[PDB]
């Protein structure tokens, strides 16, 4: 009621988080205008 | 049915090969005009 507290700076408590993956390997990115996607992997073995 | 399914990748992962012998030892080419091919040598040995 008459304490008259004084506030100092409070902490922030950050989170240790660095992707390395959404910045290293996944450089490419695309949208989907369709319901699904297709992936092609054609092996080449000539005789 | 309703399978629009846009594709985005066509990875091959086909083969791993490089001669390097074509440049290592046989730099010079000599296509034939005739059919018979003659090559010889000279041995060096003396008492």
């Amino acid at each position: 009621m008459y304490t008259t507290a004084q506030l100092l700076a409070a902490n922030e408590q950050k989170f240790k988080f660095d992707p390395l993956f959404l910045r290293l390997f996944f450089r490419e990115s695309y949208p989907f205008t369709t319901e699904k996607v297709y992936l092609s992997q054609i092996p080449g073995l000539v005789n």
